[PDB]
This record gives structure tokens, sequence and C-alpha cells, in this order.
């Protein structure tokens, strides 16, 4: 029992820790995006 | 043993479960939120 509990409980624990930075790093790049979008945008709106 | 494991993976599996499902829904919500920037600002491109 205690292997088992073991093995599987270290399985969803790895997974789920990999979907957490996968989503952090998912949010860091959508903000990056979101700086880079307003920089070169108001860029274009001054230049038009 | 087994048991003081089961106990300490069971809390790690719902943080685990609680974090994945918290940051899958602010990441769509800065996506939203990346969408209606973009169209803040053509906006503003008409007006102005």
């Amino acid at each position: 029992r205690a292997d088992k509990y073991k093995q599987e409980t270290d399985q969803l624990v790895s997974n789920l820790k990999e979907e957490n930075t996968l989503l952090k790093q998912e949010k860091e790049t959508l903000n990056h995006r979101i700086v880079e979008q307003a920089k070169e945008m108001t860029e274009t709106m001054e230049r038009k």
C-alpha cells in the first residue's frame, strides 16, 4: 500500500509542478508580449 | 510513515491542482486583457 501510494503521489505531484511552471512561463510571456505590443503600437501611433 | 507520506502528498496534490487551475484562469484572463488593450489602442487610432 505504501509503495503504490508513494509512486502515484510522486507522479501526480511532478506532473502538476511541471504544469504550474509552464503556466507561469506562459503568463510571463504574455506580459512581455503586452509590453512589446504597447511600445511598438504607440510608436506606429507617433509615426502616423 | 505511509500515513505521514499520504498526508503530505495529498496536501501537495490539492495545492498543485488549485494553483494550476488558478494560473490557467489567470493566463486566460491575461489573454483577454491583451485583446481588450489591442482593441482600445486601435480605437485610439481611429479617434485621434
